[PDB]
C-alpha cells in the first residue's frame, strides 16, 4: 500500500557501516543539541546498552527511558534493537592502533557477533 511505501519498512535499521565513532552521539543530539550534555548522555547509554553490571533487558529498557526523560521512546527501541551493533560498533570504530582493533574484533566474534563483522567488513 501507499503508507507503507511512504516511510522506510524498519526504523530502526542501521548498517553497521553507518555506525562511525559520533553515531551515538549524533542521535541523542538531535534530542539532546547541548554538547556536554549529549555527550553524558552517550556515554551513560552505551554503559547501559552494554548490560554491563548481567543486567536484564527490562533494566536496560527502564535506565534508557529515564536517560531520555521519558520521552523519544522510539530512539530507545531503536537503540535496544541494536544494542550489540552501537556498543561493539562504537568501541571498533574508536580503536585506532592493530591490537586494539584485534581485540575487539576477537572478543565481538566471542560474541556470536560474526555477523555484524561480516556486514562491516564484507
Amino acid at each position: 500500500g501507499a503508507m507503507g511505501k511512504s516511510k522506510s519498512q524498519d526504523k530502526n535499521y542501521v548498517h553497521a557501516r553507518e555506525i562511525d565513532a559520533y553515531w551515538l552521539q549524533r542521535q541523542i543530539g538531535r534530542v539532546y543539541p547541548d554538547a556536554h550534555i549529549q555527550h553524558d548522555k552517550t556515554t551513560s547509554a552505551l554503559k547501559i546498552l552494554s548490560g554491563e553490571p548481567e543486567k536484564q533487558l527490562r533494566d536496560i529498557e527502564n535506565d534508557l527511558m529515564e536517560l531520555f526523560d521519558y520521552e523519544h521512546h522510539e530512539l530507545v527501541q531503536k537503540l535496544i534493537e541494536n544494542r550489540d551493533k552501537v556498543v561493539w560498533l562504537t568501541r571498533l570504530a574508536r580503536a585506532e592502533s592493530r591490537e586494539e582493533r584485534d581485540t575487539i574484533e576477537r572478543e565481538m566474534a566471542s560474541e556470536g557477533l560474526r555477523w555484524i563483522l561480516d556486514e562491516l567488513y564484507g
